[PDB]
């Protein structure tokens, strides 16, 4: 299985530790981990270049924001390799083209490392 992390880091109090593994080269990745320190609602997750949409996440009432994900279209080997790129938790939710009419500042980030 091919295996990274992400440990996002921000100016103020978001940080946390995202992990991803793929078990077959084509199959899906799974997306997990917590962020901590957000305002509660929803919160672009995006994988940019340094855009790709994971959705959003989701923080509680104190901050925290728990991440499982399942995703088919990203991969970490490949042309179109997410490794070495920056994972990042966006100010506002993504809307993904459905606001009813971009996801604001980036709140903190993080490179998709190889583990
Ligand atoms: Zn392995
Ligand atoms: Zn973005
Ligand atoms: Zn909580
Ligand atoms: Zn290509
Ligand atoms: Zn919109």
């Amino acid at each position: 299985a091919t295996k990274a992390v992400a440990v996002l880091k921000g100016d103020g109090p978001v940080q946390g530790i995202i992990n991803f593994e793929q078990k077959e080269s084509n199959g899906p990745v799974k997306v997990w981990g917590s962020i901590k320190g957000l305002t509660e609602g929803l919160h672009g997750f995006h994988v940019h270049e340094e855009v790709g949409s994971l959705g959003n996440v989701t923080a509680d009432k104190d901050g925290v924001a728990d991440v499982s994900i399942e995703d088919s279209v990203i991969s970490l080997s490949g042309d179109h390799a997410i490794i070495g790129r920056t994972l990042v938790v966006h100010e506002k939710a993504d809307d993904l083209g459905k606001g009813g009419n971009n996801a604001g500042s980036r709140l903190a980030c993080g490179v998709i490392g190889i583990a």
